[PDB]
């Protein structure tokens, strides 16, 4: 039943592309009631949303890792958005039955975000990649994921990602979005290439700002279940257990490579300079900064 949603043409909601099959019922998502204490993982898609939520989950439970073994990341940490009418529950009506602190995963761009959170004041984790991985890890994640239209080829993919056609928008704007909105709003602006660079101390950044006290051991333990290598082969978090019919893992996996630097091994020469050239644009006026190396 949920098939004919799946590899479509994007959606739209409120002016931004949309997973086809989360866009039917959008009210669901303009009107949901959040909680004070909710957190939310928010992020453009393929910046480090599955990482930061399972850091957040380990350190609710004090550096436990059994307790985040019972269940997949995905139902420990719901999208907000989510839905695949006439298979699965919606992400919204999954997270009314969890206790709180609820951790919330989404992909909104800031300014269409429920309004609920803004006005509960909710901590919002936000994580930030370098928009040229970014490209490169969503172009994979299209391959593999039915519920995504299928990207076509790299190069083509390429193009409408620079032009923020792609799901849940652009880039540029996304990013740039949340940066400005801690102006009016408690956010932990993470970046990627921060967290590769020294886990551990981007593990104490989210744990202060989630008012949890971590011991050496926690921290250590955190850090040791967070590991791109340990979150791979963990069944809990590397996705291995969504069905087939709505992930192809052989076509890449969740847990795909987990570095900095893979747009070196797709852009183009021709690519590089042009995407350089047009970033460079789009990012003046703004003191925002990632790293690509
Ligand atoms: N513990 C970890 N360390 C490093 N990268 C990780 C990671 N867990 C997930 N990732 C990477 O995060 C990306 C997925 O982001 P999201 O969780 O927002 O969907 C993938 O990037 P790659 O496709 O470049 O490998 C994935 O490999
Ligand atoms: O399920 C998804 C669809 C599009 C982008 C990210 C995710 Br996670």
């Amino acid at each position: 039943t949920v098939d004919r949603y799946l590899r479509q043409p994007w959606s739209v909601v409120h002016g931004i592309p949309m997973v086809c099959a989360f866009a039917p019922n959008w009210e669901r998502v303009d009107n949901f009631q959040s909680r004070p204490e909710d957190i939310v993982v928010a992020t453009f898609p393929k910046s480090g949303t599955t990482w930061v939520s399972e850091i957040v989950d380990m350190i609710l439970q004090g550096g436990d890792p059994e307790k985040c073994k019972r269940d997949a990341i995905v139902n420990r940490v719901p999208m907000l958005e989510f839905a695949a009418p006439g298979e699965m529950p919606t992400g919204s009506e999954v997270l009314a039955t969890m206790p709180s602190p609820r951790v919330v995963k989404s992909h909104l761009p800031a300014h269409i975000l429920p309004k609920s959170f803004w006005d509960n004041g909710c901590k919002i984790i936000y994580v930030g990649r370098n928009a040229k991985d970014v490209a490169v890890s969503f172009y994979h994640f299209d391959l593999m994921n039915k519920f995504e239209q299928h990207p076509g080829t790299w190069d083509q993919y390429l193009e409408a990602f620079m032009a923020g056609k792609v799901a849940y928008g652009s880039w540029f704007d996304h990013v740039r979005g949340y940066w400005e909105r801690r102006q009016e709003h408690p956010i932990l602006y993470l970046f990627y290439e921060d967290m590769k660079e020294d886990l551990r101390r981007e593990i104490t950044k989210v744990a202060q700002f989630l008012g949890q006290e971590l011991t050496e051991v926690a921290l250590d333990a955190i850090a040791h279940h967070t590991s791109f290598e340990a979150m791979r082969d963990n069944p809990s978090t590397n996705y291995s257990t969504v069905p087939s019919h709505l992930m192809d893992h052989g076509v890449s996996p969740f847990m795909r490579k987990g570095i900095t630097g893979d747009w070196k091994n797709h852009f183009t020469v021709a690519q590089n300079a042009h995407f350089d050239q047009y970033y460079a644009q789009k990012m003046a006026g703004t003191d925002l900064r990632f790293r690509t190396e």
